[PDB]
């Protein structure tokens, strides 16, 4: 299990490029593609996860747990007392999964600690305990993924509202930005300043697994029958081909069976 490290405390937009292209290089299963775009791997490969720890301003940081079969952050943990190791586990993690998080995030069993995050990764849940109608209404940022990192990181007591905030902005920043080349590049175009996630982003966020499904399955280049997905306007957009949708496409879920390659 690696771990990507990325100092969220001291970038550019290289830095951030390269890091997620470290991230989807070893994510990806090292030979499975669908028209040109790297598929992640069955639950089998190992290793089963990858770790990110982001580091930043003040000596703060949170290391991030993965699943390379679908990108999902099953917790997270961070530097706590003066030598334990804190781990939060979500809610939705449960069997073996469970002690998986736990001895890969803290590895030294009698320095590390509990505290659970007692609600589950979906973003409806989220945005209830941010108190939020719709993630859209709270910011994203590199500056802001900063500050969240150190609202959180070593504090004894932090409230549902800060973790559920800090949760949804390092979510769509790792996990999405990585999968959809459309939201790294959203965040590059507005590196020094706070954005609001437009329609397109939020579009792409829920519709992922269907987009996987769709080229695996599409002939001579051609998808199943056409994808309505939203722009960011607020328009409904239709794709018929893969060309259509490939360009905002870095990684592929995980659907098994043959496609067509290159
Ligand atoms: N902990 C997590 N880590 C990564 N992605 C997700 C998500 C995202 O939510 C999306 C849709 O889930 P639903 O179809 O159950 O609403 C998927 O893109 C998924 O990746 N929820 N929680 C997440």
């Amino acid at each position: 299990v690696n771990t990507i490290i990325y100092n969220v405390g001291s970038t550019t937009i290289s830095k951030y490029a390269t890091f997620l292209n470290d991230l989807r290089n070893e994510a990806k299963d090292p030979s499975l593609k669908c028209y040109g775009i790297p598929m992640l791997p069955n639950t089998n490969t190992n290793p089963k996860y990858v770790l990110v720890e982001l580091q930043g301003s003040n000596k703060k940081t949170i290391t991030l747990m993965l699943r390379r079969n679908n990108l999902y952050v099953m917790g997270y943990s961070d530097p706590f007392e003066t030598n334990k190791c804190r781990y939060h586990i979500f809610n939705d993690i449960s069997g073996t999964e469970r002690q998986d998080v736990e001895t890969t995030l803290c590895p030294n069993a009698n320095s590390r600690v509990s505290k659970n995050i007692n609600f589950d990764s979906r973003y409806p849940t989220l945005e209830s305990k941010a108190g939020v109608k719709s993630r859209s209404q709270v910011q994203l940022g590199i500056q802001i993924l900063d500050s969240n990192i150190g609202k959180i990181s070593g504090v004894m007591s932090f409230t549902e509202k800060t973790e559920a905030e800090f949760l949804l902005v390092a979510i769509q920043m790792v996990s999405e930005a990585a999968r959809f080349k459309y939201i790294e590049n959203q965040v590059k175009t507005n590196f020094n300043r706070a954005f609001n996630p437009n329609p397109k982003v939020l579009n792409l966020q829920e519709t992922w697994g269907k987009i996987s499904t769709a080229i695996h399955d599409a002939k001579n280049g051609v998808l199943p029958k056409p994808l309505e997905l939203v722009d960011a306007s607020g328009a409904k957009w239709i794709v018929l081909r893969v060309d259509e949708i490939k360009p905002d496409v870095a990684l592929l879920n995980y659907v098994g069976g043959s496609c067509q390659t290159t």
